[PDB]
C-alpha cells in the first residue's frame, strides 16, 4: 500500500489536466431563518490549500462535495450555490456551479474548462447513487464523475470526514483514475498514524464523555498501544463500579460493568481511574460541590467531575508524555463548579505541548463545545475534525476511502 | 393594549394539571458527514431547560414543539427529534417521550394521556409542510391541531427566539388560539435587544465584522443613530475604504455597495470608525508574507486579511471606555494565525471591559467560532445571542411578528 499525495501528483504534472477533487464543503447553514446562509465558512477555508495548488499548476478542477444529508434528490436548502460564491472569494477566481451533478449542465461546463478554472458540481448527495449500498449504483455515478475530467485525469481525495464509508465520489471513483490524498487527508493520516502505528512513547490517552459503550472500541484498540489511558467524564463511574465501588446516584451503565472489569483485568495498569470525585446532591450548577474519595462516594450524591487529587495525578502523567490523545470532557463542564477537571486536563496537555509533546484533540465539531471554557486551539499540536471517520481509524478499522488511495494506480 | 406576559405570569395563573404547549429552540447541529442522529453541540437543549423545568415543577402537562433543520417535504429520518428527546430527558432528569408524528394519531393519543409533570416532544414540527407556509389558512389549520393537544384550558409559551421573525404555525398562529407568554429565553433576548436599541448606559460601542456590507447594512443604518461609535472591521471594511476613494488591492470588495457606504460615511461621519492600518498579504494563505500597511495605502497586489495593530489599540481603548458593547463578526481571517490578532485582540478587549462592569452582547455564528478557536471563554461576555436573523432584524428596527403576537390581549 502506497498512498500518494498531492505533491506526488503535482510532480507528475497537472497543467491542462482534469483533476476531480472530493472536498469537505459541508458548512453549517442557518436553518432557523432564510435558506442559503452559511454560518461558519471554516471548512471552505480548509479546502483552499488543495484547490489553490491545483489551480496555480494549471489543472482543470472539478469539485465534488456534499452539504447536509438530502433525503431524496435536489433540495433547495442544500444547494451548493452559497459555497461556490464563498469559495471563489477565497480562491480569488470565479467558481462555476453546475445546475446538476452529472447532467447536461455539469457535462457542458466540464467540457468548457480551461487551465486554472474551477467547476463545483451541485451537491453530490442529490444523486441517489452517491451513498448507495449497491456497488453497481455507485460505479455508474463514479464513471460519470470520471468522464467529467477525462481518461487522462486524476482524482484527489480531500474530505476526511467521509472516508469511512463507501461513497461514489470518495471510494469508487478512485478505482477509475490515478488517485491521491489531498493536503487535508494526507495530514489527518499522518497524525492518526502517530496515535496508532508509529507511537512515540510515553503515550498517554485521555478519554471522557458519558458512556463506556461509546468509547469501548477506542479503549480496547488503544489499550495495547498506549502506556496509560486516563478515564474521566460520566463514564468513569461505570469503571469505578467495576472496581467494586458504589457510585451513589452517579451515571451508571449497568450492562457494561462486567466489560469494564474485563478491561481492567486484561490491560493491567494501563487504565487510570479517578482517585477522587467532585459530587453533588443534585444535577444543578448551584449544588454544593463535595470532594469525596472515588471509593467513598456517598449513596445520596452523584459524581459530576474528577477531583483535584485526580487532576494532580493525571497532570503529572501528562507532563511526562511524548504523545497525548484527548477525546471527551472530564465532567459537567457547563456547570462552572464542575468544570475544573476538564479545564485542569486541558491546561496540562497544553503545558506539555509547549514543552515538546505531540498532542491531538479528538471529537471534531463536538469538542468545540468544550472550548467555550477558554481553551485556545493553538495550544495543541493538531485538532482532529474527522468525526466518526477519525474514531474508526483509532479503533483499527480499515477505512475504504483510505485503503483505496493505497492501491496501485489504474493502468 | 400591548403586554408581553412572561413565564412568571403564567405560573401565577396556575398550570397544575394544565396543558402547556412550549415552542422551544432545539435546532442543534448534527453531524451530516457520517451516520445520522449525532448531536455535535447540545447548547440549545441546555438553554431550553429553565422554561421546561419551571413548568414541570409547577405540575404542567408539557407539550414541546420544535424543529430540526429544514425538511424539504415531510418526514426526513436525518432530522427526527429522537436524539433531541434523549438528550433533553437526560438534562431534565426525566423521560421525554417522542411522539411518532406531529399532530397525528400518536401525538393526539399521547397528549390526551399526559399527567402532571410529563414532557411530550412532538416530532419535528417542520415535518408538516403547513408549519412554514406563507398561507395563513394553512398555518392556522396546523395551529388549531397543536392547540387541541393541550385543550381549551391550555396555554402557549414561546421560547425559541430565532424563529420569531417569520410567521410559523407553532410560533405565531398558535399564539392566537391560547393564552400566550414569552418563555425565559425569549423574554431575556427581548430585554437584551432593548438595551441595544432603546435605553442603555453610554458610551455605547458597536463592533461589526464579517465579509459583506450588504449583510450588515440594515443594522449599521439603524444603530448609527443610536450608538456612540460603530467600528467596521473584517472583510467589509475594504468596501468602506474604497468608498472613501482609496484603492484596496486584491481585497474583498462589494462594488455594488460602494455608493451606499459613501452615503453612510458622509451622513454618520462622527459615528463610523474604520481601521487605520491593515495586515495584508499576497496570497490567501496562513504562510503568506504579511505586511502591515496603512488602511488608506493598501498595495495593489495585496489583499487585506486583518485589522492592524494600531487599529487594535484604538478599538481596544474605545471598548475600554464603553458601558454598553455589541459585537458581531470577526475582524480578519482568524483561521490563519498570522491574521487572527485583530479578532483575538478585540474579543479580549470586550471580555476585559465586561469584567470591569461593561454590558457586552455578542452575536453571529462566525463570532462564536472565533471565540471558541481563540480561547476567549464564553462566560466573559454578558450575553451571547443565538438569535441570528431574528436578532439582526430586531436591531434594524423591525417589529417581529412572533413578538407582536405575544403582546395581544389574552383570550377572554
Amino acid at each position: 500500500v502506497a498512498v500518494h499525495n498531492l505533491k506526488d501528483l503535482l510532480a507528475e504534472g497537472v497543467s491542462g489536466r482534469g483533476v476531480l477533487v472530493r472536498s469537505d464543503l459541508n458548512v453549517p447553514l442557518d436553518s432557523d431563518g432564510e435558506q442559503g446562509r452559511i454560518t461558519d465558512p471554516g471548512r471552505i477555508t480548509a479546502s483552499v490549500p488543495t484547490l489553490s495548488a491545483l489551480v496555480e499548476a494549471g489543472a482543470k478542477v472539478v469539485v465534488a462535495a456534499h452539504l447536509g444529508r438530502p433525503k431524496n434528490g435536489p433540495d433547495p436548502a442544500l444547494s451548493l450555490a452559497p459555497v461556490a460564491a464563498a469559495l471563489g472569494e477565497q480562491l480569488g477566481r470565479h467558481v462555476q456551479l453546475a445546475s446538476d451533478v452529472v447532467g447536461t449542465d455539469a457535462l457542458a461546463r466540464a467540457e468548457g474548462l480551461t487551465d486554472g478554472d474551477v467547476l463545483l458540481l451541485e451537491n453530490i448527495r442529490f444523486d441517489a447513487r452517491e451513498t448507495s449500498k449497491d456497488d453497481a449504483e455507485r460505479l455508474a455515478l463514479a464513471r460519470q464523475l470520471a468522464e467529467l475530467v477525462g481518461p487522462t485525469g486524476a482524482f484527489v481525495s480531500d474530505g476526511f470526514g467521509v472516508v469511512h464509508r463507501k461513497q461514489a465520489s470518495v471510494y469508487d471513483v478512485a478505482t477509475l483514475l490515478p488517485h491521491y490524498a489531498g493536503t487535508l487527508v494526507a495530514e489527518e493520516i499522518a497524525v492518526l498514524e502517530q496515535l496508532t502505528g508509529s507511537t512515540k512513547r510515553p503515550y498517554a490517552v485521555v478519554l471522557g464523555g458519558s458512556k463506556v459503550s461509546d468509547k469501548l472500541g477506542v479503549i480496547e484498540s488503544l489499550a495495547t498501544k498506549a502506556d496509560s489511558i486516563v478515564i474521566g467524564g460520566g463514564m468513569c463511574f461505570t469503571f469505578l463500579a467495576a472496581q467494586g465501588f458504589s457510585v451513589g446516584k452517579s451515571l451508571l451503565e449497568t450492562e457494561m460493568v462486567d466489560t469494564c472489569r474485563r478491561l481492567l483485568d486484561t490491560y493491567v495498569d494501563v487504565l487510570r481511574l479517578p482517585v477522587d470525585i467532585v459530587a453533588a446532591d443534585r444535577f444543578a450548577a448551584d449544588a454544593a460541590p463535595q470532594t469525596v474519595p472515588a471509593d467513598a462516594i456517598p449513596d445520596d450524591l452523584m459524581g459530576l467531575d474528577i477531583g483535584p487529587g485526580s487532576v494532580k495525578r493525571f497532570t503529572a502523567l501528562l507532563s511526562n508524555a511524548e504523545t497525548i490523545f484527548w477525546n471527551g470532557p472530564m465532567g459537567v463542564f457547563e456547570f462552572p463548579a464542575f468544570a475544573a477537571g476538564t479545564k485542569g486536563l486541558a491546561e496540562a496537555i497544553a503545558a506539555a505541548t509547549g514543552k515538546g509533546a505531540f498532542s491531538v484533540v479528538g471529537g471534531g465539531d463536538s469538542a468545540a463545545a468544550v472550548r467555550a471554557l477558554g481553551i485556545p486551539e493553538s495550544g495543541f499540536s493538531h485538532i482532529s475534525t474527522g468525526g466518526g471517520a477519525s474514531l474508526e481509524y483509532l479503533e483499527g478499522k480499515a477505512l475504504p476511502g483510505i485503503e483505496v488511495l493505497g492501491r496501485p494506480q489504474p493502468t
